[PDB]
């Protein structure tokens, strides 16, 4: 392995350049089937890399695991091994009415609630998306007709206080994030995840372009088709990026 | 005027929904000339208004004046008039080596180097353009064939230590800024400028649609000898980029 | 133009080393007018500049647009050509209820709520106005007989959320300044404008000397003569600063 | 399931109220296999939990995955779950000339280097270990003959730059953690890691006590040569102690 | 005096690497009183200074004056005479429910509500207890059947506002502090005092060992005898830790 | 006592509402000492209370110990007793060339390099002195001929690092302020003092009146050879100062 994490090496990408990096390991296979020839190339932690043909050209898929740390490994050590762009199809919880389940979300940039993408750049540095990767996103969801969203995402570093639950063990959440939720909404923010900030901003600031892509399950203001039409939206986005 | 500042009223847009936002009074004209039907509104404090039609349809031209606490004043009261799309066209200093003087810049998104967008969202919120408007400029620069850059820029309160200039009275920068320009250099951030961040704060946050495009009159990596013929013509070619963006946005 | 911005050169100033900055560029030739042989002597953007003399001394008078930002420029540019000492004048609005429409405010130092003032000096660091020409500011006022408030101000880069204000397309206030106003008022702050925090700070740590005077044009908590009394105020002081 | 992530019931748990939490998958039968009637549990995600017993205690292992995102799941749906005590057995690299690979070491609180910790309480809360676990923990290092150290330790949300590593894609430490390392050895910081920061945090703040223990497979200032046996021993002997600090602490 | 303040020359430490450090100036006599052979040494601004012998080992007892900024002082300037373990005994208000007047507090780290600790390290840097210390300590009060409690604690720079008492002057706090003694509550902070986040600050961060005692006094929730227990308690740590 | 540290009465200052306030215990007798039927009040901690008489009005003299904290305190419980105005006097050092030792320095607003006046306003608030304490302050000087400066001072809460002195234990200054006092320098500071940005702050933000002086002891830019001599006779000018200035306040 020529990488402390992956257990991938250089000749394993076979020249592969994109990665479609969802945050789930078990998604990984359900990916690279869409495409042709996928083979599994390594699994270790929560990082699971697949291969496979689109176009005739290789593409990888390795899973990020949640949250900006274990995502930032994973763009790393992939950049390290060649690749240069990085689509992420995620799922999401929307916080705005007029988003519905089922619907997919295109993030244009992303509310930096994260502690990773300080490592990269300062807060005032903005979390944004590579215009090419999203123009291919939006694309992608329009040649399949699937209700789309394009707009700011609010990425956390935590799935509960950061996303204001309350259905907690402590059923409290610290004071910064306190009326966090509705302040976004009226800032037109469409959703919550938790790797966008760090994927855009350590991308945007190291010269790799980036994509975001998610399906919604849920929508705090009131599943698995959702992830099979955000999947193919992701491929399809790709293969335009080739 | 309906509004404090700007001494407009409602009906002098004419159901206008658009604006391009220019920082220089003195650029307004030259952008509405290229319309049709062109009109003076009015004029005050560095806020320069005219109206025009571009495909049927009143388009306003307003000045923001240098800087964010201009820009956002502007920005407030035409939306307080109607308006819902703004696109600013401006004149920017590059920092990277590969983008020439002359080349047109489209930001995605901005470094939040100023203070009046934290009025709107704290800084953790990005300073993005939108998506519609940023693929109009993009595909407006194309259609006229203008070597253009699409990317990060650094927007800055001020025109000097912010962009670590040193050529100045104290020749001095604050150690925050000491060392930044090569920073955002590293981080492929394409120019400097005065407006983007707030304008695209201000606008994303609020539901507002923003672009910005900018022309490159100098670049820092690449000493000087500035020309005024080369730079009044970069400031045409932009110019038509966004009034061609504009149409593609109506 | 020895400068990039206001079209000046040095000899424009004939050995001028005080101005009066007005934000309003319409109020740059009545300040002049006050004074002997005044004459224009740029005009560009926001910055219009004029000449005149007082009690034999040349002195400069140039609008810096609303804003630090455009401050910082003109302040910057007039130093680069000799100018030491600034003098601003405004219009600003009061938060406390003892303070009138028509009275004359001097400040002494202001609430940083700006983000020029961060180009020069840290957050800690005071933007104090110069003890002389608060000096000159406060006796000017009384030699008139203006009713005088002297000390602290809250300079905003913003005119409509930064100071508070609803009646907005919005109508809404983002969380850091929410309620803002009414603390400023309990902490004795007299009044709201948009330049004094960037004009003191640059100058306070460059050596350069200034002082803040506005004119009261209405108040939060409940006009072309209160700018005539602070534009004779302002160049009563410049004179006893020559 | 009764949670959203872990894929656990109540009933699971049999009753418990402690879990050793490892960042890797992987560790986690490893550790159960020390106790008595190890059983696998679920596995989703980064999160793999098994349940074993431990002098007729019915204890929890689950893997928190790298990082206080996944970290702040696994302990927020555990105490759902009735977990009260979090001992966490990780690996490290050890940034003092005096600290050896294969040494293990306790930490006492933790450098906030990290995002989530701040999702709970305001940074200048401090990231201190449960007195108790942190006794426990040292007794059973003594308890084995282990070379221990006990201190403070840089909790980091990035495995390269947070950590100042240059042997990286771009090769560049963003300014703010330029330098850095230097900084923390001066202060005495024994380590980096990547989840006490948040584990600590989040559990001294909520009531719940938590514990942290990790070996060295690695030395920030002595070079390298690492040895897979070598390294495999020290994993071996830390999860050896943890489950004797365990022990203690039930 | 080979120090600035303290008026103290190596010579006069006699070898003592151990200092107890109140934070009032009477209290270093009664401290001292409890060891054998104790003699003054010195005695400007607040610092007081005493010699005495534990175990056959001279031991210093030294005020510190209220407050992180003469703490740094004194811990300092013993420092540089060969202290190397410092022990604070202090009075303290609790704020939980379950914690009772006369109770003892040992602190495991402390929340940093000052301002010199940052003096010494970023505010990411944990104010913690040396383990040793603290196990003497808590050890220590066993030894004598205090009634005892381990945690953390909120060091504030004012006794006032940043411990948000409204029987003030002013009768109001400060925004950052408004309803901030709740937020510490809920999160188990258990009392509030003046100097722990400076001294386990700058110990922690610069290989000093540093411990935390302090008596309850009163409980905001809800005298001598307890300044009594503590001093012990102390002493019986330095003892342990000799 | 009707204050909890002071151990003062309301009836104690026979309605004194102007207090001068030195750091050191010690020297609230010699300024005392300067006015009439001066009486000792209190002594407790590091406040040490005096009373005396100016113009046939009484005046309060009290110590307020090395800090803002202490500072705070004791304001706070003088203010409680109805002092309305406040005047430090302190020591000094300098950190620019063309002061020297023996200088009287007049403090118009200082940067907050402190922690306890961040209790009483955001970092944004000014540590601004009141106009006619500090104008009373400049007169007071120039009656006596005193070499007088005045301007901006850096208040800090440590002695050393905070004003980045190196010889100390561990001879290190953290990053923050590593570099800082040449920063101070070009921005024209004049010195370094320990309780001014909390008594600025504190009192400006609650309608309370301040003034400050303090008598250079220490030139940071010009080596040293300190006398105790001189050094006694500076504090002398400087009481004799703020005496004089309290008499035009009253
Ligand atoms: O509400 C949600 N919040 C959220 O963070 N997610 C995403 O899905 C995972 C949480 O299970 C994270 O990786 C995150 O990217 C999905 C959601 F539906
Ligand atoms: O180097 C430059 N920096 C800069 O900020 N500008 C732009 O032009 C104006 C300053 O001349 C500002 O409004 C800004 O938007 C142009 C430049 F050429
Ligand atoms: O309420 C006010 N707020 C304010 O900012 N001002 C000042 O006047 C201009 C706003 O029109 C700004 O330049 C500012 O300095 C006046 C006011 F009356
Ligand atoms: O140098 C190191 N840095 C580091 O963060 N680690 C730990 O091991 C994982 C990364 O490999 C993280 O979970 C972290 O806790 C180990 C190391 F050897
Ligand atoms: O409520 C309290 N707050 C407090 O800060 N203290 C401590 O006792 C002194 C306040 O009088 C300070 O040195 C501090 O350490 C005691 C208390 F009882
Ligand atoms: O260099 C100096 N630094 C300093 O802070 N002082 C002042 O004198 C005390 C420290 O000796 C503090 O109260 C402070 O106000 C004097 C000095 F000479
Ligand atoms: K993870
Ligand atoms: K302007
Ligand atoms: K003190």
């Amino acid at each position: 392995s020529d990488v402390f994490h992956l257990g991938l090496t250089k000749n394993d990408l076979q020249g592969a350049t994109l990665a479609i990096v969802p945050g789930d390991p078990d998604r990984v296979e359900k990916i690279a089937a869409l495409m042709d020839k996928p083979v599994k190339l390594a699994s270790h932690r929560e990082f699971t890399t697949w291969r496979a043909e689109l176009d005739g050209k290789p593409v990888i898929v390795c899973s990020t695991g949640i949250g900006g740390p274990s995502t930032s490994i994973a763009v790393e050590e992939l950049a390290q091994l060649g690749i240069r762009t990085f689509l992420r199809i995620g799922t999401t919880g929307a916080i705005q009415p007029h988003i519905n389940v089922g619907d997919v979300l295109v993030t244009t940039a992303s509310v930096r609630l994260d502690g990773a993408s300080l490592h990269f750049a300062p807060l005032e540095f903005p979390a944004v998306a590579d215009f090419e990767c999203t123009t291919a996103l939006v694309e992608a969801a329009k040649s399949i007709g699937a209700t789309t969203h394009v707009g700011v995402t609010a990425s956390s570093d935590t799935f509960y206080p950061g996303q204001e639950r309350y259905d907690t063990y402590s059923g409290r959440v610290v004071r910064h994030f306190k009326g966090s939720m509705e302040e976004w909404q009226a800032m037109g923010v469409m959703n919550y995840e938790m790797e966008s900030a760090t994927l855009l901003t350590m991308c945007a600031s190291q010269g790799l372009r980036a994509g975001m892509v998610a399906g919604v399950i849920v929508n705090r203001t009131q599943m698995k088709q959702t992830e099979s039409h955000a999947v193919k939206i992701v491929v399809e986005a790709a293969r335009r990026l080739l």
